[PDB]
């Protein structure tokens, strides 16, 4: 009840910054995200034990691989965390509650693969989910551990309030499938130059949590150079042993998983801040004014990646 979380002073103030990052120390993730749980949703949002609890299930069922595992969960969770305190007044109460569990549970029990390996691999999961088939699992994971003994960090809720915000994570699960991402910023675009943007609009919020979603999902791109470029290594990584496992299957990888084209790395990241990250950004910065700063580090990161293609890095 009286018992606030607290972190030494450089977290304290960096924590509040879009660029902050977690740090290589993992048993201070679970204190860091209780943080940011306690100062955009209060002390009262969850019962403490049920959440630590809660928080320990869902790190256990995030897996060992290069980049889509814990830290990626924490990370995606302080961004969706400093998007909220920039905007302390647009989002519903039930809303801060749902999204920064949705972004800790988005990736629950990834195998470091993609939805396209799944179907070319005939993969259970892929007769399952048809489409966005990592992401219902992820969703399917979150509902589960929830209905642990213990771990209904939402029994506080009416039947409905807790209908509603297992909606919101689902759809904010869902969104985080970067197939979805295009039509959704395209979508939103229109409405914004049109001024048919509404935020009372159920359907128009959740496009706006989608992108949001979407946005706090690439904010590598959006830390500092070091962080930017050795997140991008992980990244690889998986795609690299995609590569590997498509060329297994008898299939020409696409380039980005190919381990062959290692040269064109520099192009291909151009083509993804040109192509996702610039867009994504801009159309949030649109919609959100103060999540400019993501937009900007975004742009400084481009122009990293330029450099890098002229020699210059
Ligand atoms: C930085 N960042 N953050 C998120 C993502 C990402 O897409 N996702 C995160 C993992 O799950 C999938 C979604 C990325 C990223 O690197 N994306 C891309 C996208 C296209 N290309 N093409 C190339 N090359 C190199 C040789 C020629 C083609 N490399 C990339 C990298
Ligand atoms: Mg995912
Ligand atoms: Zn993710």
């Amino acid at each position: 009840g009286l018992m606030q979380f607290t972190l030494p002073v450089r977290l304290c103030k960096e924590i509040e910054l879009f660029h902050f990052d977690i740090g290589p120390f993992e048993n201070m993730w679970p204190g860091i995200f209780v943080y940011m749980v306690h100062r955009s949703c209060g002390t009262s949002c969850f019962e403490l034990e049920k959440l630590c609890r809660f928080i320990m299930s869902v790190k256990k069922n995030y897996r060992r691989v290069p980049y889509h595992n814990w830290k990626h969960a924490v990370t995606v969770a302080h961004c969706m965390y400093a998007i909220l305190q920039n905007n302390h007044t647009l989002f519903t109460d039930l809303e801060r509650k749902g999204l920064l569990i949705a972004c800790l549970c988005h990736d629950l029990d990834h195998r470091g693969f993609s939805n396209s390996y799944l179907q070319k691999f005939d993969h259970p999961l892929a007769a399952l989910y048809s489409t966005s088939t990592m992401e219902q699992h992820h969703f399917s994971q979150t509902v589960s551990i929830l209905q642990l003994e213990g771990h209904n960090i939402f029994s506080t809720l009416s039947s409905s309030e807790y209908e509603q915000v297992l909606e919101i994570i689902r759809k904010a699960i869902i969104a985080t499938d970067l197939a979805l991402y295009f039509g959704n910023r395209k979508q939103l675009e229109e409405m914004y130059q049109t001024g048919s943007l509404n935020l009372n609009n159920q359907s128009h919020r959740d496009r706006v949590i989608g992108l949001m979603m979407t946005a706090c999902d690439l904010c590598s791109v959006t830390k500092l150079w070091p962080v930017t470029k050795l997140t991008a290594n992980d990244i690889y990584a998986e795609f690299w042993a995609e590569g590997d496992e498509m060329k297994k299957l008898g299939i020409q990888p696409i380039p980005m998983m190919d381990r062959d084209k290692k040269d064109e790395v520099p192009q291909g990241q151009l083509g993804f801040y040109n192509a996702v990250a610039i867009p994504c950004y801009t159309t949030l910065t649109q919609i959100l004014p103060p999540t400019e700063p993501l937009l900007k580090a975004c742009r400084d990161n481009l122009s990293q990646w330029e450099k890098v293609i002229r020699g210059e890095e």
